[PDB]
């Protein structure tokens, strides 16, 4: 097992190009954070280039779409992003974008042709993961994840990810979201259901997704008041199925159970033996499980990630 890297190419996410000389204030009032944007050109031009996590949220608080945000560098009167969607959704957030670009010096394009990629250490030591981008060089647009550093790094390319990161082979993109779900990270539309997902619930502040300091934007009072009411009582946890499952698997919505039969939260979605669930942040420890068409039990484990604060 000798590549130090696993390249996945996301099928599942694409890309929008936003610019325009108002796209900063334009995407500001629709997104839960602030925009990523790198310090200004210093004593010449090496590739300075940040990443910044956000959702869209609807009037009622709910989440919409998670997206990662890229810091085009345009060194002029335009700002510029690159937004990174689920590809499910791609159609329906551009016209909630264009919902909001009336009177607005923006223009928002598919960019099809640059692919998503993501580069996950084959080891969590990850000795040299330090030297990684400077070691891959300006052919390769290589950035941090927002969300944790237990997401490795998104690589945007046209090229095959192993012919730009040395040690990396490509992966099979079943154990990039495996790796999700012994992680806690949830992404796309199964994890996060446009609508019905509600962003702190969803863990948005533990994934550098939402300023509390921030101007006006869709959804911040629902928002900010659940903040501030206290401690979130509903998050989503990785989770574990014990024994062999179904053949269908777990029914999206499936409630989990204390052995004394208390609901405590409802499966939201998985692969395989693991997956997210929306449960009470109180007693996920006590034996859980989900009640199968016979009312034959599955049992399920549930666990804190570790690079939660």
């Amino acid at each position: 097992a000798g590549a130090a890297w696993a390249c996945f190419r996301l099928d599942g996410r694409t890309l929008l190009r936003v610019r325009g000389p108002d796209a900063a204030p334009f995407l500001l009032g629709l997104l839960t954070n602030e925009l990523p944007l790198p310090s200004p050109a210093a004593a010449g031009a090496p590739p300075a280039a940040r990443a910044g996590y956000a959702h869209f949220l609807n009037v009622q608080g709910r989440t919409l779409y998670d997206v990662i945000l890229y810091g085009l560098q345009e060194h002029s009167e335009v700002s510029g992003f690159l937004l990174e969607c689920d590809s499910s959704v791609q159609g329906a957030l551009q016209k909630h974008l264009a919902l909001y670009r009336i009177r607005r010096k923006v223009t928002v394009e598919p960019h099809p042709e640059l692919r998503v990629w993501a580069v996950l250490p084959s080891s969590p030591e990850a000795c040299g993961a330090a030297s990684l981008q400077e070691r891959a060089g300006a052919a390769a647009i290589l950035i941090r994840d927002p969300r944790t550093a237990r997401m490795g790094w998104r690589l945007l390319t046209q090229d095959e990810g192993p012919a730009l990161v040395p040690g990396g082979r490509l992966g099979d993109l079943w154990d990039y979201h495996q790796h999700r779900y012994l992680q806690g990270v949830p992404e796309g539309v199964r994890d996060l259901p446009p609508g019905v997902a509600l962003p702190l619930e969803s863990n948005l502040a533990f994934m550098n997704g939402v300023s509390f300091t921030k101007g006006c934007y869709i959804g911040q009072e629902l928002t900010a008041r659940t903040h501030h009411m206290g401690v979130i009582r509903k998050r989503l946890f990785p989770v574990r199925f014990l024994d062999p499952l179904p053949t269908s698997g777990i029914t999206p919505g499936a409630t989990v159970l204390t052995a004394s039969g208390q609901t405590v939260g409802k499966f939201r979605a998985g692969q395989g033996n693991v997956g997210l669930a929306l449960l009470w942040s109180e007693k996920i420890k006590g034996p859980l499980h989900i009640r199968a068409s016979e009312g034959a039990q599955v049992a399920l484990a549930a666990s804190v990630p570790d690079w939660w604060p």
